């Protein structure tokens, strides 16, 4: 069981990973919560990296997945062995979205790439999280951070596009309440 | 002017980049000296993880690639567009022979890789420093540093493998002493430079 969370900053994600994670460990299933960039010691250091620095998109996208390659090796490959429930804060859509729609890289390779990252380990389903920037934006404010709606109107688009064309992908309304989106959540996870 | 220096440790491809880093400049070139992984901020800062850590041969690769995809960025394309000479210890042939042929990584794969990390930038010419195992380890052995011969062997074929199908290559016989290792390398740069 390998459950993936997918969106942009601002769209709730990192809080509904962690209410599906204290949700299904109270139901008695073991489950795991990693995120990506992150999720080791390595993967840690690298998104400490990727935050810090000025960094091109290709240099990003070999750390990125780099961060990828240790998390999977390391942790969820064992994890799923031993039928852990595995969610995931982002995974490879989150990577096609941000590096191929967002900053131009070819989505074929990013694709491939992945696929290397990964030894070819796919969730079982994906959550993407939709919302309009607009608001996405609005809340970001809130916590005092502020991105680039040019870059996640593009980003948005991607994952739509994505949605439509790759497997075993539900698109959540990300724009409700706390309690209705992840309702939601739990409609697709049945 | 991009001359790339390949092979094994204990090649002693470090010193002769060295070597031919200080040669050129007295002759009024202006060189680069870079090292792989290294050269930038980032990419030492990756090199210290790839010495220090334990990594599969995957996440080491695509590090090894984001240090490279850094100095290609950060310095090399910029370096070239300036009329530099660009020497490189170790370069796309090392990470084929030690992440393929060494570690059974998927060779077309690390070829795609490399030419993302470079931007299809390719050497004027690779100076491989070839050398036999035994004589690489008893060179390392005098600076108590010690690598897996069976290891070794394998990445010592891949390099050969390649400086006969890839393009640009020349062999050096990196078991001479050092000035004699070093007149041939001039030998083999007077095709370019």
């Amino acid at each position: 069981m390998l459950i993936a969370f997918e969106g942009i900053d601002g769209s709730g994600k990192t809080t509904q990973a962690k209410k599906l994670y204290e949700y299904l460990k109270q139901k008695g299933y073991f489950v795991s919560l990693y995120r990506e960039p992150g999720g080791t010691k390595v993967g840690e250091v690298l998104r400490e990296i990727l935050l810090t620095e000025e960094l091109d998109e290709r240099t990003e996208l070999l750390l990125f997945e780099a961060s990828r390659s240790k998390l999977i090796e390391e942790k969820i490959i064992p994890d799923l062995k031993r039928d852990k429930v595995v969610i995931l804060d982002r995974f490879v859509l989150s990577t096609i979205a941000y590096q191929g729609y967002g900053k131009g890289l070819d989505v074929e390779f990013i694709k491939n790439l992945n696929e290397f990252a990964t030894r070819g380990v796919k969730p079982d389903i994906t959550l993407l999280l939709d919302i309009p920037v607009d608001i996405a934006l609005r809340r970001l404010k809130e916590k005092n951070r502020f991105e680039n709606k040019e870059f996640l109107e593009k980003v948005r688009k991607g994952f739509l596009e994505l949605a439509k064309e790759e497997e075993n992908v539900v698109v959540i309304d990300a724009s409700g309440e706390e309690e209705e989106v992840f309702k939601e959540i739990l409609r697709a996870l049945s």
